[PDB]
């Protein structure tokens, strides 16, 4: 339908990071290099965001916050697919001119975060995740988190919500047979996006402290990144802002 056509339509490409793989791996190199593929595939996604059907009706201060608060989870899941879709899961591909091994998940001080990330990478062949599924689910997660308080426009910011998980209901009813595989194919997605929040929430935290000692141990921060990884992301970490888990 249309709304497929369109996901399909603006889902984003391929992104470098920039990474000088000529230099011998160091913590350094690795996470700067992480940080800008984060500050370029974060233009990507506010286009992207842009040009979501019906995202242009939230009040314009409503887009940029949510925006800056589930960019980690977007990126992170979206990276899982490519992992998937390009190497099996058997590495995490960040980017063509930066793909991690065991060794540079060594070397990136955060080892036991990326084995939850290939783990989530796993799960998209576990499950056997269709294109359509991944599009409709990477879109949701955009509307996975808010601040406790709601934003400008809560009823918009819902109605929006609940009109994308009825897309990914759709979706899921253009394949099937009978309802015992049905309504089961929902709890396993809907699983599978929860399991992000963690990882994310993770990742979140490890930015954070990177960029608090980030001139100790010479690691770059892109301006955009620097904003709002101390700016929008504390607000996460502090209780302000909090996931939309659909279970408990
Ligand atoms: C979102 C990015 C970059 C885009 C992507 O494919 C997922 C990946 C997950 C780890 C993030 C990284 C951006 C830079 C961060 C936030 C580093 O500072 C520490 C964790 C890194
Ligand atoms: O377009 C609006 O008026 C709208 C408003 C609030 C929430 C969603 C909205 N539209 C919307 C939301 C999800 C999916 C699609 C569609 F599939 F039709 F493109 C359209």
């Amino acid at each position: 339908p249309i709304f497929l056509n369109v996901l399909e339509a603006i889902e984003p490409g391929v992104v470098c990071a920039g990474h000088d793989n000529n230099q011998p791996d160091s913590f350094a190199a690795l996470l700067s290099s992480l940080n800008e593929l984060g500050e370029r595939q974060l233009v990507h996604v506010v286009k992207w965001a842009k040009a979501l059907p019906g995202f242009r009706n939230l009040h314009v201060d409503d887009q940029m916050a949510v925006i800056q608060y589930s960019w980690m989870g977007l990126m992170v899941f979206a990276m899982g697919w490519r992992s998937f879709t390009n190497v099996n899961s058997r590495m995490l591909y960040f980017a063509p001119d930066l793909v991690f091994n065991e060794y540079r998940m060594h070397k990136s001080r955060m080892y036991s975060q990326c084995v939850r990330m290939r783990h989530l990478s796993q799960e998209f062949g576990w499950l056997q995740i269709t294109p359509q599924e991944f599009l409709c689910m990477k879109a949701l997660l955009l509307f996975s988190i808010i601040p406790v308080d709601g934003l400008k426009n809560q009823k918009f910011f819902d109605e929006l919500r609940m009109n994308y998980i009825k897309e990914l209901d759709r979706i899921i009813a253009c394949k099937r047979k009978n309802p015992t595989s049905c309504s089961r194919r929902f709890y396993q997605l809907t699983k599978l996006l929860d399991s992000v929040q963690p990882i994310a929430r993770e990742l979140h935290q490890f930015t954070f402290d990177l960029l608090i000692k980030s001139h100790m141990v010479s690691v770059d921060f892109p301006e955009m990144m620097a904003e709002i990884i101390s700016v929008q992301v504390p607000k996460i970490l502090s209780g302000k802002v909090k996931p939309i888990y659909f279970h408990t």
